[PDB]
């Protein structure tokens, strides 16, 4: 589990968004595992705007923050996880590193602040949804 909060915005993992989010839903992409939903209190968290290919990410499963090499945002194949049927995902970011399903919503973030959050995992691999083309998230 995990969410980023900034401005009136909380960003989380389509696949465990809760009633109270898709109540309150500003946007969603399924191709991006995405979900964003209003908040009444202001959130804090800076969004990166860069095109950083490092950085460290939260990983729940072995408490841990790991530093990692990530590829840029792109469409990838990502297998059958029983909350997706095996399919494209947009705007992902593949890392070597460790993910297990209740990682999704680990942080990824640089120097800059939050890239993206853990959405995919398995083959020693691990996929973080990229929020830096969301421009918006920065704004009313
Ligand atoms: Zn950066």
């Amino acid at each position: 589990s995990g969410a980023i909060y900034v401005g009136n915005y909380r960003v989380v993992n389509r696949h465990l968004a809760t009633h109270n989010d898709w109540a309150n839903l500003v946007w969603e992409d399924s191709s991006r595992d995405l979900l964003v939903s209003s908040t009444t209190a202001q959130g804090c968290d800076t969004i990166a705007r860069c095109d950083c290919q490092t950085g460290v990410y939260y990983c729940s499963s072995r408490r841990k923050h790991y530093p990692v090499s990530f590829s840029k945002p792109s469409l990838i194949f990502v297998e059958a996880s029983e909350y997706y049927p095996a399919r494209y995902q947009s705007h992902l970011m593949l890392a070597v590193g460790h993910s297990e399903p209740g990682d999704c919503g680990g942080i990824l973030r640089c120097q800059h602040g939050v890239v993206g959050i853990v959405s995919t995992g398995g083959n020693g691999l691990v996929g973080f949804a990229d929020v830096r083309d969301l421009l918006w998230l920065d704004e009313e």
